[PDB]
């Protein structure tokens, strides 16, 4: 059984992926915040810019099971065409994504990237796997595909993070009153470590979902 | 002898590598343009964002051989720094970018990226080929890493481009007085034809070099 606060078809904003068209399957609920203003205060993850709160979003709603959530997936795809490419993101989608849930949309053609914060185990048939430590969890997965790391945080150490075993690493500015600034701060920062690339949240300077 | 119009060190803003770090060698002249304001309404290639023409530019100038070029090139990148990349353009590069310069950079440890309008053969030992069709100009290169198509063009065969041998398929939008327009456009094909995906020319948001 899956909560989900909204499904909707679109370009992937950030990441490596940046551009590419998929479908967003956002669950509800994530473990490092509440969802509620009142707690964000409190919580170990403070600088969400995202309403993961509930299923009462577009498309959004509690699933039968694993083949009633593939089937509104796969209804927002373009018919006739393929490359399908689902981003499953949140909320936190590891309390929710499960084994029968990848195997449901593998067989309807396709590929699975998920946006997860790292403190929970992932699921390694996963086809993208992108990561993005925040830096009062704890951080258990230390391999996969891109690392996203939002900057600047408190108690962040950024230099340790690429010693870890992952294809891309990829600082993203951090949205607030301060997004001019610390897009400067992560640019001076890839231009100072070119192991690092710049993440920009895209849809935001585009204005789509 | 190369005739290089500016040298600078900043982020690939465009194409699958959008926010690497990378050396942008922009090379003089262009066998589809002349780059002067009175030859672009007859030209073959007629909206060209750049200035190639001259040395005058940022560590601009004429280079005796391919060995004080790459010095100035390796000046630029960060001490003591890895993951050396340098994107050769232009002008078209392919007018004067041979194996000596190639293999030159190799050896200096940088890996070579080109941006082409697909006009000119290249040279396949090339680490990143990017090739960017432009619509009334022949097409010699079928084969490479990324295809980069500006959109809108008339005399335009969007479609028949997917069918070449290229590993990323990308439309950016033609930037000019229509950029919004062309942006809403290059969104929705995207959305219709998942098999593309945006580019965006990210440093005109950041207002990077
Ligand atoms: C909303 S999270 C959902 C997935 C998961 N909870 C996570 O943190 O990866 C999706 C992505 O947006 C990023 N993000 C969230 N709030 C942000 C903000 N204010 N500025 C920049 N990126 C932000 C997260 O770091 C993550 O990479
Ligand atoms: C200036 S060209 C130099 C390399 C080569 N002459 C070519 O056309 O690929 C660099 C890149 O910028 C793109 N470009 C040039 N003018 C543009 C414009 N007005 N809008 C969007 N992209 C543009 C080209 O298509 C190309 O991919
Ligand atoms: N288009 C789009 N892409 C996104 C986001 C978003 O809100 N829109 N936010 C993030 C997410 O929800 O995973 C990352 N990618
Ligand atoms: N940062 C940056 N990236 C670019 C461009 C440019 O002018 N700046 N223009 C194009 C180029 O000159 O190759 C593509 N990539
Ligand atoms: S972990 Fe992700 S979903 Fe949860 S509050 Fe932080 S950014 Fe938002
Ligand atoms: S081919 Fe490239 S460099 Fe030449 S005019 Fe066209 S866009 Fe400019
Ligand atoms: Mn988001
Ligand atoms: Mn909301
Ligand atoms: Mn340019
Ligand atoms: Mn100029």
């Amino acid at each position: 059984t899956y909560a989900v606060k909204e499904i909707f078809y679109t370009l992937q904003g950030e990441g490596a992926n940046a551009g590419r068209p998929a479908v967003f399957c956002r669950f509800a609920g994530c473990n490092l915040w509440s969802g509620r203003e009142e707690d964000r205060a409190q919580a170990v993850c403070r600088f969400c810019d995202t309403d993961f709160v509930g299923t009462d979003g577009e498309n959004g709603g509690k699933f039968k099971d694993a083949d009633a959530l593939v089937a509104t997936i796969a209804g927002l795809w373009p018919a006739g065409e393929a490359h399908r490419f689902v981003v499953c993101t949140g909320g936190e989608p590891m309390l929710q994504l499960d084994q029968p849930l990848v195997d449901a949309l593998h067989a309807a053609g396709f590929g699975i990237a998920i946006e997860t914060n790292g403190s929970l185990p992932v699921l390694e048939s996963i086809d993208w796997i992108c990561v993005s430590p925040k830096a009062d969890a704890p951080l258990v997965v230390t391999k996969g595909n891109e690392l996203k790391v939002v900057i600047p945080q408190d108690n962040q150490r950024l230099a340790d993070y690429a010693k870890l075993d992952f294809e891309y690493f990829l600082v993203q500015p951090m949205d607030g009153p301060s997004r001019d600034l610390n897009t400067k701060l992560a640019i001076d920062w890839c231009k100072r470590h070119p192991q690092w690339r710049l993440s920009m949240q895209t849809h935001k300077y585009l204005n789509i979902p």
